[PDB]
């Protein structure tokens, strides 16, 4: 009921169906994608392009209505263990903005071809939130330490232009060019493939949080400044955090 | 008889002499090699480039007709560690195109002058295949995590323009700019140079599998897929693989 | 007496005030540094820029006319503790070249904006010096391993166009630039800020040198070619280095 999904000879697409909110994950919206990843290759399909309709591909996480909003980070770590998991090559067409929990999304696909307007930014420098460690070191690997400390630190947005520059992106192109990569890619070596993304994504960036990261973690997580920045957002007002 | 050594000032080149396979290894060619880096510096010399004879610099592997072609892998793996361990720098001049083993011998020198019309690939996607977790690791270091994955996951080449992008190329020149760099480096202190080498090729980079990694790599290259790639090249027609 | 202080909004600037010297670092001014540093926050800063006074960033260490050498180390060791345990994310405006401390020290700034006539250096391999993992593993995390490999084995120069490229620089740009940036990431949520810093500086660059590279590290700097160093720059001539 909230995701697409069409395939055309070898490749599923599977479109994020949620534009009144920008694509914006929920409940229902995470589990929907993870059975439909679970499911593909069932199927004649030997890739997958993941996309998202309507302006944006992900401008984060919508909880609101949501009845198992509880369940929610449970339900998104499922997602890209998953995704993670999946023999099949993930292309993500990131047709607009993706900006926190779709950043993270668009970064545990396997290769990106990104629309010339799409961005990508973790704003939680602004929010006084905390990303778990592979967050962060994905990030690093793709657009490379300094820019990530920028990312990280002043909730700077990465360009199109610069997500192609660092790596980021592979293309800059839209839905058609990464349903025809996904085709050419669907007509090679399932195990050799297989095999380079299960290494790829062993790299070290999936690593658990040191103690100390915990503790500034939860610490950012159960903090004043938290409530400060959204009634803020809420009021359009400028934040005035405390550091508490 | 396979390759050539040539010694100018304080520059040792090693020069690989077979380019009516596009200087594909084999069994003699890489035994000889490692006796050229070991034998080196024995000798006034304190720094070595290597480059290949001819349109490439090495196309990949060969064998055909190879008397001692069982312990080539292991010839190989002699090379590499004999590279690793030389106090002295590696200039690739990296004439031409540089492919699977050539591009992993490409990527264990020290530093790299690419020329213009050079590409580097791993093509094993297209042949069903599995690398090393080195040539995985190097190459995220030299071209970037996003990068790799495209090379990887889709076979794609790295052009010289590319190369230099990301550093995987230190210039873009000729053997001959090599060598006058390379002259450059043999005036700077050795011990300084063979400090660094040591550490930066710590990086990790030289990784054991993971039981995961050992897992698929023997699938890989054990599977139907890998005769499938080959007998479709000798019928110039587009394999059907089978994941298996 | 050799830094100066300044806070404007929630922005502490400091000046490395020894434009004489290109401010090269000597004991004391490593002392005031990491004093001025840990006292930061002290204090209604929320951000902290860090620059150096005329022509240069900071043209590497000092030690002329330094009566107690042998505790130099420690003393540039704690400034970089101090850094990388502040809390508060630290801008460096990078007026002008950056070499070997100096570099160290740019490279321990949270964010850099760099002045278009600002280079990097290690010339360590002009000085027959070795450097710590540390320095190595964050320099190739900022510039790519490819180019680390170049500055490291070649003493090769990194113009600020390519900082830029690279990532070594998030942006081109004067003090007052700097400043107004820091203004900005003064106005965030610091427990996110600090959250992200640790994490970032725990990617593994901080490390424990293994036994080959401590071995390699002595041997270089008990070597003899690093008097040469010395003299044949007093001498105004090229160096002659002998492996040893
Ligand atoms: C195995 C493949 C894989 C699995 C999960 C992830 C990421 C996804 C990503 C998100 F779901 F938000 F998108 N994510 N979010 C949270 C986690 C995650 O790993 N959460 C567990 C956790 C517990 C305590 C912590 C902590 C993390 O950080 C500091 O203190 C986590 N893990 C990334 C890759
Ligand atoms: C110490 C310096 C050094 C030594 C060796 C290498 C690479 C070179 C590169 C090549 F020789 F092909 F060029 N290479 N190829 C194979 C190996 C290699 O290390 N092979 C051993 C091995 C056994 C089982 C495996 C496995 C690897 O991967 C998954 O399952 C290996 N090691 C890279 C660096
Ligand atoms: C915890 C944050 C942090 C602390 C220190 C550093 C760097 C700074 C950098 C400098 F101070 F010069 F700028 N630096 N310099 C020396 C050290 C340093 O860590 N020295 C200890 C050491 C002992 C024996 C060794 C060895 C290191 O390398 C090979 O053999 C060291 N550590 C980098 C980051």
């Amino acid at each position: 009921h909230m995701i697409g999904i069409t395939q055309a000879e070898a490749v599923l697409t599977i479109e994020l169906q949620r534009p009144e909110r920008r694509n914006a994950l929920n409940s229902q919206l995470v589990e929907e994608l993870t059975q439909a990843i679970r499911k593909a290759g069932d199927g004649s399909a030997r890739a997958i392009v993941l996309t998202g309709q309507g302006t944006a591909f992900c401008a984060g996480a919508d909880l609101s209505g949501d009845a198992f909003a509880a369940d929610y980070p449970d339900r998104l770590i499922e997602l890209h263990k998953a995704m993670d998991a999946s023999p099949m090559p993930v292309v993500g067409a990131i047709n607009g903005p993706a900006i926190g929990a779709g950043l993270q999304l668009a970064m545990q696909c396997d290769l990106r071809v990104v629309a010339p307007d799409a961005f990508f930014q973790f704003p939680t420098s602004k929010y006084g939130l905390a990303l778990d460690n592979w967050s962060i070191r994905r990030l690093s690997s793709l657009v490379g330490h300094g820019r990530a400390r920028a990312m990280l630190l002043s909730a700077e947005k990465l360009t199109a232009e610069i997500a192609l520059h660092t790596g980021m992106a592979n293309r800059i192109g839209t839905l058609a060019d990464a349903q025809a990569w996904a085709a050419e890619i669907a007509r090679l070596a399932p195990l050799a493939i297989q095999h380079a993304k299960r290494v790829l994504n062993d790299d070290g960036a999936i690593e658990e949080a040191w103690p100390a990261h915990k503790e500034l973690f939860d610490k950012a997580w159960g903090s004043q400044d938290v409530i400060e920045a959204q009634v803020a957002r809420m009021e359009k007002r400028p934040p005035k955090f405390q550091g508490a």
